């Protein structure tokens, strides 16, 4: 589920599932941020975990 | 949608919708944190916005 383009609620769901009890931060308005890496390009587990707490 | 018990993905979805382009942080393992206020007790828009960036 993480190796695809994930945007909007689809991205937030992936963060929720990957990060679990660590939680996460979703900051879509950071340039070259999670949207650039996971929505407009193909996401990855490595990049999602960058946003877990 | 925000004035009810919201847990797990249901809570993350509410944060996503409320916070919009501000983004948010989801930290379930903080005591008296968002889980205590929104999942085990009834959530509110006021409390959700506490977690927007």
């Amino acid at each position: 589920f993480v190796n695809q383009h994930l945007c909007g609620s689809h991205l937030v769901e992936a963060l929720y599932l990957v990060c679990g009890e660590r939680g996460f931060f979703y900051t879509p308005k950071a340039m070259k941020g999670i949207v650039e890496q996971c929505c407009t390009s193909i996401c990855s587990l490595y990049q999602l975990e960058n946003y877990c707490n």
